[PDB]
């Protein structure tokens, strides 16, 4: 039997909107990341989805169909138990410009990539684009292009855009990176993306003497309606932890934390509570480590952690010295273009006063800069950011036409 284990690794799954990144989900999973009602509805990813599954290899028969989602090699005509490789999981980005923020969310948590590149779109779409230079930028190389709906354009249509996909390589980064077609609706080659990303995107090696540092795109409650008051559940916070590891029972804290009203005046005061439990999808356990995305139980009245209250939000060790920071000094670079605009635009340089937004860890923040220099900014923000280490990243979107696009990136100056 294969063991029940956490995910140990994160694979994004990001792209222009509709090209099919939650279709391609299920196609390797068997998941619809989509749970909320209004994604349903406007059939579109919203929040960050996600999906987990096993993966395995059949050892004595042909790649890449030997690979398997699940422990059965009957597809290859043996009764023998494929050999357990990893179980991997996926962080589903929404598509839409106006979402790009919240792919820049998921994208603190990826440790590799799938960028999917629809076959029946002129190539390159804006948000193929701000995806593309995003996941540059932020540090998640280890890339698979994937050419999705092959299925409806002939195998020359499909090699037409894959030339294409090279051009756009060529001379970057991802130069080298794979290019994978498949049909993620009807399930066509996804043995040969299975195989793909075995070999592109490996587990990565995890200190795991390093302090213990959650990022926060979730919180919740399981306590289904009219529930006995006193007899509820304590709050829920999900995300990913990105270094160490945690356990149940440890002291921790959710930082910047809670939002403090005095006299109509604002503060932050950090929450702490007690890790009560442990899940990765429908598995309980005893720790968490890096890869996948969990779910940590604790003593919080549920209301603090309703409806994605914490999102953006830290946590660490209650004994952690970690800056919270209302204004920050970043070391930065801008594009040239625009990336994600239909019409191509030039990024004016970053002027005094004018507002920016800063994407750090899984926060979103809008600042107003105080200081414009050649390398440097300085900026006052609306709310604070946990920073926990000294090189942390930072991505920094402008709002252009009433949206907000990237125009740059830079490190938190400690
Ligand atoms: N013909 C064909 N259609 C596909 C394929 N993959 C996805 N689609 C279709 O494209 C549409 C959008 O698919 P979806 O997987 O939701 O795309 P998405 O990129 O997650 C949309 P968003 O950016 O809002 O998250 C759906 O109608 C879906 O059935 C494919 O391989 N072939
Ligand atoms: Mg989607
Ligand atoms: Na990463
Ligand atoms: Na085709
Ligand atoms: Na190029």
């Amino acid at each position: 039997a294969w063991p029940k284990v956490q995910p140990e690794v994160n694979i994004g799954v990001v792209g222009h909107v509709d090209h099919g990144k939650t279709t391609l989900v299920q196609a390797i999973t068997g998941i619809w990341t989509s749970k909320h009602s209004e994604e349903l509805k406007r059939g579109m990813t919203i929040k960050l989805g996600y999906a987990e599954t096993n993966i395995g290899v059949c050892e004595s028969c042909k790649k890449p169909e030997a690979y398997v989602t699940e422990p059965s090699c009957k597809s290859c005509g043996s009764d023998d138990e494929p050999k357990f490789l990893r179980r991997i999981s996926f962080i589903d980005a929404p598509g839409h410009e106006v979402l790009m923020a919240t792919m820049l969310s998921g994208a603190a948590l990826m440790d590799g990539a799938i960028l999917v590149v629809a076959a029946n779109e002129p190539f390159p779409q804006p948000q193929t684009r701000e995806h593309f230079v995003a996941l540059g930028i932020i540090g998640v190389k280890n890339l698979i292009i994937v050419q999705n709906k092959v299925d409806v354009v002939s195998k020359e249509e499909a090699l037409s855009q894959y030339r294409q996909i090279k051009q756009f390589t060529k001379g970057t980064w991802a130069e080298n990176v794979p290019i994978t077609p498949v049909s993620a609706l009807h399930k066509i080659n996804i043995d040969s993306l299975i195989e793909g990303i075995e070999e592109y995107i490996k587990t990565p090696y995890r200190d795991l003497s390093q302090k213990p540092v959650m990022l926060v795109i979730r919180s919740f409650d399981v306590n289904k309606p009219g529930t006995q008051f006193n007899e509820l559940k304590g709050g829920v916070i999900g995300g990913s932890i990105i270094q160490g590891l945690f356990k149940v029972d440890q002291e921790i804290k959710v930082l910047p934390g809670l939002r403090v009203e005095k006299q109509g005046k604002v503060s932050y005061e950090p929450i702490f509570t007690k890790i009560s439990s442990i899940r990765f999808g429908d598995e309980e356990f005893k720790e968490a480590k890096p890869g996948g995305l969990v779910a940590i139980g604790t003593y919080l009245d549920p209301s603090l952690t309703k409806a994605d209250n914490l999102l953006g939000s830290i946590i660490t060790l209650a004994d952690a010295e970690v800056p919270v920071l209302w204004n920050i000094r970043i070391k930065y670079n801008l594009l040239e273009r625009v990336v994600g605009a239909k019409e191509m635009l030039k990024v004016d340089p970053i002027r005094a006063k004018e507002t920016l937004m800063l994407s750090v860890g899984s926060s979103t923040t809008l600042g107003i800069v105080t200081s414009v220099k050649k390398d440097e900014i300085e900026v006052e923000l609306r709310r604070p950011v946990a920073v926990w280490s000294n090189n942390i990243r930072t991505v920094i979107s402008r709002q252009i036409a009433g949206r907000w696009r990237m125009i740059g990136w830079g490190l938190v100056e400690i």
